[PDB]
């Protein structure tokens, strides 16, 4: 889908992380990257529930309901836990306002941490920081 | 006390609230209502009057437009029967058991007036949804 894939690029711009990705392995996730729009209030994933994918918050933000709320702005990431740990969704995320959310299969997740340690690291830390 | 005390730690959950100061967040924290939905019960009917509005603070709604809509902590739905004065535009079911705090008319007018940056926000999400 080639619509899709140059779309991808002013998306994937704005995600600051993708910024230590070299050319191959930024064509690489732009091809596995998938945009979607989630209306404000919509549930993106939902606590209790597997994981298959994670997220790149590209505009708008999200809220992830921890006890004390976590808000997400544009350039953030989440969904990460489930897919390092195996484990469920540790809680809920919402759209806060209207969202563009990059998502990441699984298969296409583990690429890019063999593709660069450096943001498997990232994702590593973040994981353990927010657990 | 009870229902005010409770409503302090409910409030927590809904980061819109964050947008107001004490005395604004005060009246709202007295005004507002909390319920527990058990799942699938449902929480306004389509076609029906909107004197109220709702915000999410645990578990999730469902939205039963053409493609549902599923609404998470948080959230907020009924709000465009309270600015439009129509019926509700879809029926809204508790997905799962469901913690919930409303607002009836008067209050969502005080809120508004009270907060014009949230006022915008149920303006603007309103449109969107219609
Ligand atoms: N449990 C938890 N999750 C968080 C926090 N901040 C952001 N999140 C994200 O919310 C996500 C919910 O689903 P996951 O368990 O896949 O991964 C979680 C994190 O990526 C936090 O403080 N605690
Ligand atoms: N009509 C409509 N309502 C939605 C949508 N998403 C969430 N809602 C909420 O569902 C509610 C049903 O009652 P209201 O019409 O009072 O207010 C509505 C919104 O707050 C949507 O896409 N369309
Ligand atoms: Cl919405
Ligand atoms: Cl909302
Ligand atoms: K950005
Ligand atoms: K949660
Ligand atoms: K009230």
């Amino acid at each position: 889908r080639r619509g899709d894939f140059v779309r991808n690029w002013q998306l994937v711009a704005a995600v600051p992380l993708f910024q230590k990705l070299g050319p191959a392995v930024l064509v690489e996730i732009v091809r596995a990257l998938r945009a979607r729009t989630v209306p404000a209030g919509a549930v993106i994933c939902r606590i209790g529930e597997p994981g298959d994918r994670m997220f790149f918050v590209v505009e708008g933000s999200v809220s992830v309901a921890t006890p004390n709320p976590v808000e997400l702005g544009p350039g953030a990431f989440f969904g990460e836990m489930a897919l390092i740990s195996g484990e469920p969704r540790s809680a809920t995320v919402s759209a806060a306002t209207t969202v563009s959310l990059l998502s990441l299969h699984s298969a296409d997740f583990q690429m890019l941490c063999s593709s660069s340690p450096e943001i498997a690291e990232i994702f590593r830390k973040t994981a353990l920081e927010r657990r």
